[PDB]
């Protein structure tokens, strides 16, 4: 069975069922560039059973630049490419047996012993030998997966050819989506009309099936085509025939394969079908398609790649170019300064576009050795013109080979902004998968190896996870357990030894604000951001605008990824960005009404915090707070409204003491939970029970429950039974063996267990969606005399021993299996769905859902990793607002947008007073500066005055506080007395309404100097 433990986000990615596809999955790759470097790299990381890497290139200085395992020593050995690293490869993953070969390749080579790989990747290697390639592979039984990948300087190319046909199991890979069925009208086609405010996203054509219907009990598990209506509405072909429609019904997504007809190699040149990346460039492709055809028709020609400078070798290319347009079935423009690019930067390779490109075409390998998602179709080009493009006629002297490890760096972007790389000061945030491939990222960049200034820090808290060894390539096993970031730090100096670089084991918030102050900010030059959570990325960008600093941030999730760049005084903020928070669960729903899973998921996740964390924490803090149980009797008999008195003495009531009392406390939850409550609900509302309008209460997409009858026969009882034992005799610190949880022992036990008979009793029921977690409803006095007589008879007992008040508050722990909470979890969550009988869920859906688990994979963190790279080089090279490209992209499509980054806003106030997000406005006073002097001073010097004040978000000044108005006449340094950690204060302070009856319009913030 595939080892779940370490491969954990990738199966949620891909999907078991194309895990049992890259086992036994064989595939080849030449070449040993740089470039098939990192797609090794991807691959490995993915689990392919077996790979054949090969190159019959030996060891250059050059490739130094190029490729990150690589020693002097290998250059100093002449030894081949492939070797030198073959065992660097071994060590990413022992579960991947990956091999190497220097067979030559020519016109004249055997191709057929080739049949062994489903998969070919080629690089480096010349055009028409790829097309001898391309037409052996297609023309095998069955058509081997053809994928060639290219790098010149700042250009690639990526194309695939799958064959005449290709079966896609999978076109987009998303769940298939659930709606609930509101109306259906016996039409041919039947009109079905969703719920109001439900938006079903539909397509024509696409299939589907149904079941629980009221009227066609027959069109349950029917498959139909539909058309889309509305955004609630659409049809289904003919429904006359059966019964009138009665309620309720759901409607399940049901995918389909496509078939993508990949055509040949050489005639896809001449009708090249190329993905658009920029909607504002649509024949951008074309033209760069063209440019590199015919620099392969000169390296054809020469046998060599153009001289940089040399313009009679771009003057050839670019009459080779204009030839070749006109062969092509559209004839597009010819574009000079491409040709001129192309042959500027013939000699170079870069490396961030080269991970890009790896990870897309690491990709594409996955989805032709899978059919999980829809593959490119046919070409795809990515380029860098833009960084070049801004340093207008730099000469060719800034690009000459100079010999050290970044010549080819040199050649992509001259000396002086290499010089200005290895100068930098990067504050990385979070050392996460994206975190590490950055770092790397860098050590090929040769970012901060400059003594002079370079000084690059990076901070992150966590510890190495075995999960983590999926996606964060840098660790090893032998590494777990051990601080991110300096092992991160250790791999990169291996990477490259001239690096200056720092770690931290902190975490950022505004508590460790002092170690990362302003004058920190100040010594950073560019921010980065690898985090997990959304409110500590807006912390930090706060941070950064108040720095100044220019910020870049990325985000994976799964086959999607994003990449959002922010400058000063030119874009707007993340802060600026404002999407919706999630869709609310009402509290009724998820109490008493689950329509889904997932309801349950979340619900028995709440209970497991509640019973576990929660609860155990307030006995043990009331314990801190009172010191004798005999104190807390006279207490609460001189009336002392101790909190949670009710819920603390009911919990030590039933305290158990053995492992026995665990059980049948264990088996008591189990009535309570899955049968007295269902029969609860019953009685408050029989099933017969309709609304006010007369229609059923229980109809769709409330579920009416039926109770469960325990059995320890039943799988799940015995899992759940087990489960809650366990947890419950760690919270008690009962001692156990494993022997204790052996069925027969408890059933044991369960033989003589007495269980309670259910009594209902009249409860306030919340139903309402908006209605809300209610406050706590005072207790009767009769409960609290409950209360005292228990706690009485604890005391009469004598167990009340400070031992007896001790317990362990457990932690909510999901990787490890050997906790048992994910299994509690998950038999509690499939047990509440069987009682509402709800579709049940597996162990793994459940672990993500209640873990929050973002799904990962090597290859988008790589691609996104790229993307913010050259954004980084773009930042350094001050580059206007027009050359920065927020990208967006959905590798599932696959899809790559590129756009232009939200320009930044004058947000005028009154008179056509604007600010930007960028202006922190000042004052300078002195201690005698009182509030309203600070009123004045706003409205002389931005012309507005104010009218509310927050300090952070201490309100300061508002007008519809009487008792503290009289604030005006105080200076801040004693009425707000500020901390003496800032030799300012910073404010923010909205001012009267244009509009009045609207509420005060937000200023820009206030830095105010006391001095
Ligand atoms: O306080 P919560 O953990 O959120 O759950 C409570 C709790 O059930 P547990 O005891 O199993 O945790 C209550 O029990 P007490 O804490 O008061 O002993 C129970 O109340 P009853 O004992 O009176 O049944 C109540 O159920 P209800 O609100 O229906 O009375 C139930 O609520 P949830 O489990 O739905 O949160
Ligand atoms: N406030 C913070 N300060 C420092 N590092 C942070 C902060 N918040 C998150 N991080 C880091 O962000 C990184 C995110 O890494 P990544 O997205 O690969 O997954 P993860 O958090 O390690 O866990 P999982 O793989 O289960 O998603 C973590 O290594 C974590 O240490």
């Amino acid at each position: 069975e595939i080892d779940d433990a370490l491969y954990s986000r990738q199966r949620y990615v891909l999907g078991d069922t194309a895990m049992q596809k890259m086992a036994k999955s064989h595939v080849f790759l030449s070449g040993m560039g740089g470039l098939g470097l990192e797609i090794a790299k991807n691959l490995v990381l993915a689990g392919i059973k077996a790979v054949t890497i090969h190159d019959t290139e030996k060891c250059q200085a050059w490739d130094l630049g190029t490729n990150f395992f690589l020693s002097e020593d290998d250059v100093v050995n002449k030894r081949n490419r492939a070797e030198a690293v073959l065992k660097h490869i071994a060590e990413l993953n022992p579960y991947v047996h990956v091999t190497s070969s220097s067979v030559p390749f020519n016109e004249t080579t055997d191709l057929s012993f080739l049949d062994k790989y489903q998969c070919v990747v080629l690089t480096e290697m010349k055009l028409p030998l790829q097309k001898k390639i391309n037409d052996f592979c297609r023309s095998q039984c069955p058509p081997i997966k053809f994928i060639s990948a290219d790098v010149h300087g700042i250009w690639s190319r990526l194309f695939c050819d799958f064959g005449d046909e290709f079966e896609v199991l999978d076109t987009t890979g998303e769940e298939p989506k659930e709606i609930f069925i509101s109306n259906i009208t016996q039409a041919n086609p039947g009109i079905v009309t969703c719920l109001e405010n439900h938006p079903h996203k539909l397509e024509t054509g696409q299939f589907l099936t149904f079941r629980e219907i009221n009227g066609m009990t027959g069109l349950n598990g029917s498959i139909q085509q539909i058309t889309v209506i509305s955004p609630f509405s659409f049809s289904i072909g003919d429904t006359t025939e059966l019964e009138p429609y009665l309620h309720g019904g759901i409607a399940v997504q049901v995918k389909t394969p496509k078939t993508v007809f990949f055509e040949s190699l050489e005639r896809q040149l001449k009708h090249p079908k190329c993905l658009i990346v920029d909607f504002s460039n649509p024949e951008a492709p074309l033209e760069i398609h063209t440019a590199m055809l015919a620099l392969d028709q000169f390296q054809e020609k020469y046998s060599r790649k153009p001289n940089v400078g040399c313009q009679q070798d771009s003057e050839e290319l670019l009459k080779l170019a204009t030839s070749i347009s006109e062969t092509l079935e559209e004839k597009p423009d010819v574009n000079a300064d491409i040709v001129h690019w192309l042959s500027w930067t013939a000699q170079g390779f870069l490396s961030p576009l080269a991970a890009a490109v790896g990870g897309v075409a690491s990709q594409e390998v996955l989805k032709a050795v899978t059919g999980k998602f829809s593959p490119l179709c046919q070409w795809l080009y990515l380029e860098a013109a833009d960084i070049v493009e801004s340093l207008g006629k730099p000469e060719c002297e800034e690009f000459l080979p100079r010999g050290d490890r970044y010549d080819a760096l040199r050649a992509c972007i001259g000396d002086t902004l290499c010089q200005k790389l290895q100068n930098l000061n990067i504050f990385l945030v979070g050392c996460g998968a994206i975190g590490c491939e950055m770092l790397k990222n860098f050590a090929l960049l040769g970012v901060g190896t400059s003594k002079e200034k370079g000084m690059i820090t990076v901070t992150d808290p966590d510890l190495i996870e075995k999960s983590n060894l999926n996606r964060q390539f840098l660790f090893r096993p032998h590494h777990i357990q051990k601080p991110k970031s300096y092992t991160a730090a250790d791999a990169t100096l291996k990477i490259n030894s001239q690096i200056k670089i720092d770690a931290h084991l902190n975490k950022v918030c505004p508590t460790t604000e002092t170690i990362y102050n302003d004058e920190f900010y100040t010594k950073q030059d560019v921010i980065i951001t690898a985090l997990d959570n959304v409110e500590a990325r807006r912390y930090v960008d706060s941070r950064c605008l108040a720095n100044l600093r220019p910020l870049l941030d990325s985000g994976t999730m799964g086959t999607k990824g994003h990449t959002e760049v922010i400058v000063p005084h030119l874009t707007e903020s993340y802060n600026s960005h404002r999407d919706p928070p999630e869709e609310e669960i009402p509290f009724s729903t998820l109490k008493s009404f689950p329509a889904a899973i997932e309801h349950t998921i979340q619900w028995a996740r709440d209970k497991f915090e509640s019973s576990f964390s929660h609860k155990p924490s307030l006995f043990n803090k009331f314990w801190q707070t009172y010191s004798s149980a005999e104190e807390v009797l006279q207490k609460i008999q001189s009336g002392h409204s101790l909190e949670g008195c009710f819920q603390v003495i009911k919990l030590l009531s039933r305290r158990p003491r053995n492992w026995s009392q665990c059980v049948e406390l264990a088996r008591l939850k189990f009535e309570k939970y899955f049968n007295h409550k269902a029969l609860q609900l019953l009685h408050c509302f029989p099933l017969d029970i309709r609304l006010k309008d007369g229609s059923l209460f229980w109809q769709s997409p409330k579920r009416p429950p039926s109770p469960i009858k325990f059995d320890l026969n039943e799988p799940l009882h015995l899992s759940f039974l087990q489960n809650a034992a366990k947890l419950y005799a760690t919270v008690y610190c009962i001692p156990f063996a494993e022997e204790d949880l052996s069925a027969d022992a408890l059933l044991n036990i369960l033989s003589e267990v007495k269980i309670q008979e259910f009594k209902p009793s009249n409860k306030v029921v919340q139903t309402d969606e908006t209605a809300r977690k209610p406050d706590h409803v005072p207790i009767s006095s009769e409960d609290e005399r409950n209360a005292i007589f228990q706690l009485e008879k604890a005391i009469l007992s004598n167990e009340a021993t400070k031992s007896d008040l001790q317990m362990a508050v457990l932690s909510f722990e999901k990787d490890d299996d050997h906790n048992g909470h994910i299994d509690f979890i998950t038999a509690a969550s499939n047990l509440r769905a069987k009682m509402y009988s709800i579709e049940p869920a597996d162990r793994f859906k459940t672990k993500r859902i209640a873990g929050k688990i973002i799904p990962a994979i090597a290859t988008t963190t790589a691609t996104v990793s790229g993307l913010v790279a050259l954004e980084m080089i773009k930042v350094t090279g001050g580059y206007p607002f027009e050359a920065y490209k927020n990208c967006f992209l959905n590798l599932a499509i696959p899809i790559v947008v590129f756009t232009e980054t939200t320009e930044v806003r004058k947000t005028k106030i009154r008179n056509g007073i604007s600010f930007t997000i960028w202006d922190r406005w000042t004052v300078h006073g002195k201690e005698d500066f009182t509030l309203l002097d600070f009123i004045n001073a706003v409205k002389e010097k931005y012309g507005i005055e104010p009218t509310m004040v927050v300090q952070g978000v201490k309100m300061l000044y508002v007008p519809v506080m009487p008792g503290h108005a009289k604030r005006l006449k105080l200076t801040m340094h004693k009425l707000v007395k500020p901390t003496t950690e800032k030799k300012y204060v910073d404010l923010t302070v909205s001012f009267a309404p244009d509009i009045d009856g609207d509420e005060d319009l937000p200023g820009p913030p206030v830095r105010y100097y006391f001095s």
